């Protein structure tokens, strides 16, 4: 009876791991395609499945971080959303923290996405007339040429500055979609998606 | 591109169907075992997965009704919970509506569970001192010997009546657990649980 219950709990953990990978793939695809409602509904399913998982492998933790990162990026302009216990941290600042924690290569694309999130974390505050909040985000992030140009823009209250058009919110999303395309290629061969694709193809 | 997107959406629907069956099995098992927190977390996952499913087969609708029925039964004493658009309907009355909609055999066990939910829908109101609400639940449900004994109990305000001890909340739960054991046997061979069990056994 206890041995049966134990084997059942272990099978539930295996199935939850398969569901996590499938939901991550689905969330990546909705983000890449710009399918906002599908992204919201998939995010809800991913959060619930994660609360039913206890011990995680390093691979499963990386998968959860990717889901959390995309969720904060999708909420990047929602300055009312609180993703951290410290209520001062904005959504893009929370995405930056996760981006620096993921066990992944720090290639040129990694640093380009990092620097675009830093610029946009300030830009989104400026565009909402939150000038003092922009200076506070700047202080939490930045602690030289890059840094001093941003402080000058904040002090002038230059919301529609040409600098934010060169390193725009759209450019940040496009670079992040390039990374998401690599995660999609990597996770497309996971168990639940492979098995479902084989079923669909067998009916063609 | 559109054909690829279509094949991907069809594979997501297949995987969601597999996840629905697995979560139903998991919810049944937590209900049978009395694992309250596991039941709550599994219910959350089942609700989210159901919102991402559109067209349902008759089998998938029956699976969703079983999940909804157990959720209302687990909330049977939570008179503040609103499961229907009509706010007057209590949780056990909502479970009774689903029990009468499921495409299942109307064997002796079916009618015994039906009559136990009817008695307890009134009993739970009486035990909370909600005497007028007990009469209103009685009117919605009952429209002769069974019916007249219940109306007499409501009018006397006989909360701890011996009748409610003979056909008790515990007796209703035990009969429902007998039914849940049949659903567990039927769904134990579904895809995701079979595959996860095979993985666990291969590591023994
Ligand atoms: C607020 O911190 C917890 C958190 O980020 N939760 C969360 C997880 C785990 C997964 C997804 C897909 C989305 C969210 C919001
Ligand atoms: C309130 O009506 C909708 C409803 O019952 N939703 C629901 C579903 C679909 C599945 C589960 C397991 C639980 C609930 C509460
Ligand atoms: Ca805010
Ligand atoms: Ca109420």
């Amino acid at each position: 009876e206890e041995e049966d219950a134990g084997l059942v709990a272990e099978a539930e953990a295996v199935a939850a791991g398969w569901m996590l990978d499938f939901l991550c793939l689905s969330l990546c695809r909705a983000f890449r395609d710009g399918r906002s409602e599908d992204f919201r509904r998939t995010r809800n399913s991913a959060e619930a499945i994660i609360h039913g998982l206890s011990s995680l492998t390093a691979c499963q933790l990386r998968t959860i971080y990717i889901c959390q990162f995309l969720t904060r990026i999708a909420a990047g302009k929602t300055l009312d959303a609180q993703f951290e216990n410290d209520e001062r941290i904005t959504p893009l600042e929370s995405a930056l923290m996760i981006w620096g924690s993921i066990e992944k290569e720090h290639d040129k694309l990694h640093e380009e996405i990092q620097n675009l999130i830093k610029i946009q974390a300030i830009a989104v505050c400026m565009e909402n007339g939150n000038f003092k909040e922009a200076e506070e985000v700047f202080e939490r992030i930045f602690g030289m040429p890059f840094k001093s140009k941003l402080l000058m823009i904040i002090s002038q209250k230059d919301t529609f500055h040409s600098f934010f058009q060169h390193f725009s919110y759209n450019h940040m999303m496009e670079k992040i979609k390039s990374y998401v395309n690599y995660v999609l290629s990597e996770k497309s061969s996971t168990f639940l998606m492979k098995a479902a694709a084989k079923v669909v193809e067998s009916k063609r």
